[PDB]
Formats: structure tokens, C-alpha cells, sequence
């Protein structure tokens, strides 16, 4: 079965931090640093992972 767990990378997690800050939320234009990833599964990945605790 295999429960859907976060498969992210902590080198995709790095970027992905590193990019929001710098490019800004442009998660469209993020994405071409960080392809196959979606905004849904990057936003849903950021409000779960990072953002889990404001």
C-alpha cells in the first residue's frame, strides 16, 4: 500500500525556502528551478512542512 508520505528532498526543501524568500512567492516562476512539482503539491508542501506552525 504504501501511505502518501512528504518524498521531498531536504535539497529540494533547501531551494524551495531559499527561492521563496528570494524570488519572492512566484511559485509559477519557482517551479522552473524546481520542475515536475506542482504549485499545489510545492503550496501544499510549504503550508505542511514549513509553514506548519505560524
Amino acid at each position: 500500500m504504501e501511505v502518501k508520505k512528504t518524498s521531498w528532498t531536504e535539497e529540494e526543501d533547501r531551494i524551495l525556502y531559499q527561492a521563496h524568500k528570494r524570488l519572492g512567492n512566484r511559485w509559477a516562476e519557482i517551479a522552473k528551478l524546481l520542475p515536475g512539482r506542482t504549485d499545489n503539491a510545492i503550496k501544499n508542501h510549504w503550508n505542511s512542512t514549513m509553514r506548519r506552525k505560524v
